[PDB]
């Protein structure tokens, strides 16, 4: 797939408000995700006991991989496509030694989605949002082809 220039320039619109905040928003974005799909939660190591979504709240390592992941997607967006050094050893390690199957990284599109749509209504429009959604289909999609390239699948 091939966003056109516009379709990049209302994903890093919206994208260029999320960095104002960026660990608020990855907070946001992966308790959305554990409260909505609550078997993610079981990949991670480090913060599968949190009970509650104040325990989240509350927990800065969680925090912490909010800014990690978030930083990691930022970098990829303002790629424009042209991603693939980028993509090469975060398909490794999540194919090989975390194990998240696509249908996850389908949950957290999502959960980007919702909470952009939360926190910067006028900014994340319908056109907006389909940008970011093909975005984030042509994310998913090129790291499931490097999953195969790895042996990862099902
Ligand atoms: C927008 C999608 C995602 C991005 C860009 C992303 C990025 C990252 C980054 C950059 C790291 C640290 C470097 C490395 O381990 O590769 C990381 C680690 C990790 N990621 Fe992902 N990730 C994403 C989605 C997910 C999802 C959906 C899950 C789980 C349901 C997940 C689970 C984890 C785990 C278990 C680790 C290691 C955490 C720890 O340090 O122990 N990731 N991810």
């Amino acid at each position: 797939m091939v966003l056109s220039e516009g379709e990049w320039q209302l994903v890093l619109h919206v994208w260029a408000k999320v960095e104002a905040d960026v660990a608020g928003h990855g907070q946001d974005i992966l308790i959305r995700l554990f409260k909505s799909h609550p078997e993610t939660l079981e990949k991670f190591d480090r913060f599968k006991h949190l009970k509650t979504e104040a325990e989240m709240k509350a927990s800065e390592d969680l925090k912490k991989h909010g800014v990690t992941i978030l930083t990691a997607l930022g970098a990829i967006l303002k790629k424009k496509g042209h991603h693939e050094a980028e993509l090469k050893p975060l398909a490794q390690s999540h194919a090989t030694k975390h194990k998240i199957p696509i249908k996850y990284l389908e949950f957290i599109s999502e959960a980007i989605i919702h909470v952009l749509h939360s926190r910067h209504p006028g900014n994340f429009g319908a056109d907006a949002q389909g940008a970011m959604n093909k975005a984030l289909e042509l994310f998913r999609k090129d790291i499931a082809a490097k999953y195969k390239e790895l042996g990862y699948q099902g």
